[PDB]
């Protein structure tokens, strides 16, 4: 297939919300499950007409899995979309919003920026308790609102296989090196250019295009809608910056 030098998920698939949807971890190493239960969200609408069009439960993702690592401290890639292939995941909204079978336990907060909801602060929450019993409000049992898939896969570390991937498939999930600078970052296409190696930090990519000839990936951040580009950033695509290409994960609901 032909590659356009642009591509946003949001526009070929506008019907599903979920694409155009920020989230926000909390005090949480918790992005690997948010980034999951994102691109299986927009994935589960994409690729099932909308019959399926919904907010998948990062906490019921975090808690339950026993093979995704070690919850809030950090956690697996490639295990979260084989325990939503095999067990499946529920629906679950944030917090404040409080929709669903298992809402997000944690509250909103500023990761490294400034805005409207308290700071997050450097202390980490305890990871959750596995519950399987949705809130009161909701009406489907735990067991009957499990949304599974039926492949998980890795992604080859090839820009034009990614490309083709979302495209085709919807947004993935990646992951990358976090360098100290990148928790100074406001707007713009981000690379590397100061700081120590942090961590790994796992969020998802919904396209890609370019700025006065300059090549980025569109990378939704689950650090809420005042971090960054309104929630999104932009960083340096083709060139494996910062490994972004390198643990490309997704799957299919067929
Ligand atoms: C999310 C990144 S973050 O930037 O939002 C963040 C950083 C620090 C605190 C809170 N959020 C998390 C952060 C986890 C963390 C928590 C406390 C202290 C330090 C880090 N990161 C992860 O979940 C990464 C994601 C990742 C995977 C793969 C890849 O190529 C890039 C990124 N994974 C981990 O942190 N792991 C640590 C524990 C490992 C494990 O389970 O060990 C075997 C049992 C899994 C990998």
């Amino acid at each position: 297939v032909e590659i356009p030098s642009s591509f946003d998920s949001r526009k070929k698939w506008p019907r599903c919300k979920s694409i155009a949807t920020i989230r926000d971890q909390s005090r949480c190493g918790s992005c690997w499950a948010f980034g999951a239960v994102e691109a299986m969200s927009d994935r589960s609408c994409i690729q099932s007409g909308g019959k399926q069009n919904v907010e998948l439960s990062a906490v019921d993702l975090l808690s339950c899995c026993e093979s995704c690592g070690l919850g809030c401290e950090g956690g697996i890639l490639g295990p979260a979309w084989d325990y939503w292939v095999k067990e499946g995941i529920v629906t679950g909204s944030s917090k404040e919003n409080h929709a669903g079978c298992e809402p997000y336990p944690f509250p909103k907060c500023e990761h490294h920026t400034k805005g409207k909801y308290p700071p997050c602060g450097s202390k980490i929450y305890k990871t959750p308790r596995c519950k399987q019993t949705c809130q009161k409000k909701y009406k489907t049992p735990y067991t009957q609102d499990k949304h599974r898939g039926k492949s998980s896969y890795n992604v080859k570390n090839d820009e034009k296989a990614i490309q083709k991937e979302i495209m085709k498939y919807g947004p993935v999930e990646a992951g990358f090196t976090v360098y100290e600078d990148f928790l100074n970052y406001k707007s713009g296409i981000y690379k590397h250019i100061t700081g120590e190696t942090l961590g790994g930090h796992a969020i998802r990519i919904i396209g890609w295009g370019v700025e006065n000839k300059a090549p980025y990936w569109l990378i939704a951040n689950s650090w809420n809608e005042d971090w960054g580009e309104n929630g999104y950033f932009r960083i340096v695509r083709g060139r494996d910056e910062c490994s972004i290409e390198s643990e490309v994960t997704a799957g299919r609901i067929n």
